[PDB]
């Protein structure tokens, strides 16, 4: 209790972080010499899987000194700019130390450009206080942010005085929302005339070799973060040259670190090839194939939105909910609890085969559940909330809209 | 220009970085295979040396996987906590990715905890808009932040209210500020009970193994970085429970990374002897004895503010200044051009013997300049502002002061 934040991190029953010692691929070891599968893989930041020999060969070695130094300009600068501009566009690329860091300066600009103070928003941007709630909803808060929650109806009444309007700025999550409902958010903010912001902070990078929304958004603005380093410290935002040149006030002391810059080409490198991707895909649409199998097979009321880019557990109940992760633990599967699961490049057939088996033995020691009522739509959306900080797409009146922030925020 | 920013970092004539292909120890290699002395050390964060020997192999180690996982803690987190702890005071520590992310936080914390809404600041305190000038000098900036530039009369004004008052956030310079001037600012942030936020993120662990303002100051809070990691992404703050309670908000998906952990609990282990801290002034006591004797033989209107830890050349004429630096340049001497020099500990016999050869060169071909006017205050002035973004102590009244300021900002 020296540590004055809460760092979000696999927690114990007494909510105390798990101490891991070390990680090789798919796997980790903790304190006690308990191994784990990891699909937590620091919240889906690490693509590549642990300690990637590739990435950390071009680290150990940038760490020498070998490839250029903090004091200034090196290659590795051009190549990591060059490597997102080619896989993002945009005209201009910066980089920044955190994802809270790039979407805060992001917005800041946009607002600064486009001369005009509310930024209309949905989804999780970050730890910083600009993101901090209302007192009510569709009202600015302290920093003029408005959350519409992925409503698509409360997004048009705000977009009522789009002159207000600086920016929509939106975290896609492509296990909640349809691309119809990504078309439908371009269209609105072209007709209002605001620029858009994709937050792909988690999301870039990992469904394709570019921004998932490439084509459903063509946002003006681009952030992306998890998918660029293999989960070395480093984020990058990127579009029109006019909404970002306010970033031409950005510098800090670290830019020019170059195990940073190193993991990023490295990383960059093979996510250009979409090889990871296609990887990850279909190693975890093959341990959904048989999760889904276990828990019919266990008459066991657990469903699972999304796929193998990134799925999750939705159960029934907030009691079974916890005792699948008290399970999983038990067997050392590490999911990332009552969020998404999205597993690395580094799970093989070995790999997979023990966690089919291990997932098995989570639904034995769940056979106390089965035969539960089925999952409701109450379950569907508390536990979207947890992923996405805002409202699943699926059929509402407005009352029923209200009802639903009324509850969960 | 694909860069959105415009970092800060050693540029030649046409403004243009120079491309660093290597480092070690105390020096450079450029793309054109020159070899330079690094003053500049990414700013006085390379406090050890370019690819330092031990830093590096903890580096190394924790790339591959054996030290520790991004997905969650690990017994490095602790020991940086501690060691923090133990160095710099306080209650609880947190983690950052930047100095500007860690300033940030902490100030905003203090904000929220006080209930107040001022802060008032002197010094840099990073690159985020937070900081930007108010429209109106000594009014408050659209983020309640009042610049008074150092000037101890301004503060007694600006604390007349302090009800109003968060913190009064100072970046410490101690070339240009006398301990007296630390001993008043504390004693009238005392006398109006109003939190202090030693802003140490350039001059911590550097003058000593803790803060540099301990005794003279006893922040409240405190924010460290450049001293913590040879280089690598991480920083700081620490203070009491109570003022920092708003950094449980705080989580950030690369906090657990492994490579800046070993850097951090390396680094610090170091600094923590002493030693470094020792080195470094010595070796820059001897260089400015040299530097200083040079200048004078050669009849050179140049001081030099400052010792060994930071110092800086204050030329009687910005034509001289920028003699001064494109001389230096032509002898492979790398300042940090107009702001404060920071040799490491890997300045050693042969780079001090090398780097006073070099040096007198500088001054053979400043030639021309020999019998200049002797420097003035507006000079002082001038070049102090460039390393603090405000005033440097020396007598003034308010008319002085004022004039200053116009001149300045
Ligand atoms: C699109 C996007 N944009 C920007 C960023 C920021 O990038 P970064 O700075 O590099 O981390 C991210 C970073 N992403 C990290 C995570 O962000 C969210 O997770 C958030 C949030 O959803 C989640 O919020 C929790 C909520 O899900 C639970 N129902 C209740 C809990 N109290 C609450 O916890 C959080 O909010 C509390 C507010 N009081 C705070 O006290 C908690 O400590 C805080 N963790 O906590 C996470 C932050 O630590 C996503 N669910 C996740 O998929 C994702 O991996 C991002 O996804
Ligand atoms: C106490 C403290 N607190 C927090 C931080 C932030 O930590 P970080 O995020 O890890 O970098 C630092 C980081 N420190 C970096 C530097 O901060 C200052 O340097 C600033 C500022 O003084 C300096 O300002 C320049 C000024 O000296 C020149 N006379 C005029 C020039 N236009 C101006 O330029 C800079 O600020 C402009 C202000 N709008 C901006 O437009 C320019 O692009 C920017 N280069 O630019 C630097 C930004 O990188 C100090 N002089 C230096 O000793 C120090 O190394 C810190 O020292
Ligand atoms: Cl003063
Ligand atoms: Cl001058």
């Amino acid at each position: 209790s020296l540590l004055a934040e809460f760092p979000t991190c696999p927690r114990d029953e007494k909510d105390r972080p798990r101490v891991f010692t070390a990680a090789s691929g798919a796997w980790l070891t903790d304190e006690s010499g308990f191994r784990w599968i990891d699909f937590d893989n620091a919240r889906g930041s690490i693509l590549l899987g642990h300690g990637d020999p590739v990435v950390a060969e071009a680290v150990a070695r940038a760490a020498t000194g070998a490839d250029g130094t903090a004091t200034g300009w090196s290659r590795r600068v051009d190549a990591v700019l060059e490597r997102l501009h080619a896989l993002c566009g945009g005209e201009v690329v910066g980089l920044f130390r955190s994802g809270t860091a790039a979407v805060r300066a992001a917005v800041l600009a946009v607002r600064e450009a486009t001369g005009r103070p509310l930024l209309l928003s949905a989804g999780y941007h970050g730890y910083d206080p600009m993101w901090y709630p209302s007192e009510a909803p569709l009202e600015p808060n302290a920093d003029g942010v408005v959350d519409f929650f992925f409503d698509l109806g409360l997004l048009r009444e705000l977009l009522r005085a789009p002159e207000r309007v600086a920016a929509v700025v939106v975290s896609p999550d492509h296990m909640h929302l349809s691309p119809g409902w990504y078309r439908e958010l371009r269209r609105l903010c072209s007709a209002a005339g605001v620029v858009l912001v994709a937050d792909e902070v988690k999301v870039g990078l990992r469904y394709a070799p570019g921004l998932s929304t490439a084509e459903l958004l063509a946002p003006d603005v681009w952030v992306v973060a998890k998918g660029m380093a293999n989960g070395h410290a480093v984020s990058a935002v990127g579009g029109s040259r006019r909404l970002l040149k306010p970033l031409k006030e950005v510098s800090f002391t670290s830019f020019f670190e170059p195990t940073i810059l190193a993991a990023a080409d490295a990383a960059l490198a093979r996510v250009a090839t979409g090889e990871p991707q296609r990887a990850v895909r279909e190693a975890g649409d093959r341990f959904l194939r048989h999760a889904r199998k276990a828990l019919d097979d266990a008459s066991l009321p657990v469903e699972i939105a999304g796929d193998g880019t990134f799925f999750q557990f939705v159960p029934a109940t907030e009691e079974l909910e916890e005792a699948l992760y008290g399970a999983a633990n038990a067997e050392g599967l590490l999911f990332y609890a009552g969020d998404n699961q999205g597993v690395s490049a580094a799970f093989d057939e070995a790999v997979l085969g023990e966690a089919e088996r291990r997932f098995a033995r989570v639904c034995e020691r769940l056979a106390p559940y089965a035969g539960g009522e089925p999952v409701g739509d109450a379950a569907r959306y508390r536990v979207a909330w947890n992923v996405m900080d805002g409202l699943r797409q699926a059929p509402r009146d407005r009352e029923e809209t209200t009802g639903l922030l009324a509850r969960l925020l």
